[PDB]
């Protein structure tokens, strides 16, 4: 599914993402926006290392989910990568929370660093009632 901006912001608030491990809601919004355009079915194959990024947060199969074809991969979120392509984002959110529990936090995503870090991200949540 392709979420609308404020619909996603309200969903993420309810799922407890606001301030999770010190990360504001607008930072999560900025991340979803640049990783998938708020698209839960997005997938990106990395020909260079044979991994795939899945879902709204573009979570990688080398460490976080199992797709069986990745190669020396772990499944830190204990999920099939298929779970990250559902319209319901509860599993994707649970996994994104696991990702930021590692030392890098939100910096795990290079898109976050280039496109969101040290920027005015208020635009992503403006007028959503969150």
């Amino acid at each position: 599914k392709v979420f609308e901006r404020c619909e996603l912001a309200r969903t993420l608030k309810r799922l407890g993402m606001d301030g999770y491990r010190g990360i504001s809601l607008a930072n999560w919004m900025c991340l979803a926006k640049w990783e998938s355009g708020y698209n839960t079915r997005a997938t990106n194959y990395n020909a260079g290392d044979r991994s795939t990024d899945y879902g709204i947060f573009q979570i990688n199969s080398r460490y976080w989910c199992n797709d069986g074809k990745t190669g020396g991969a772990v499944n830190a979120c204990h999920l099939s990568c298929s779970a990250l392509l559902q319209d319901n984002i509860a599993d994707a959110v649970a996994c994104a929370k696991r990702v930021v529990r590692d030392p890098q936090g939100i910096r795990a995503w290079v898109a976050w660093r280039n496109r969101c870090q040290n920027r005015d991200v208020r635009q992503y949540v403006q007028g959503c009632g969150v």
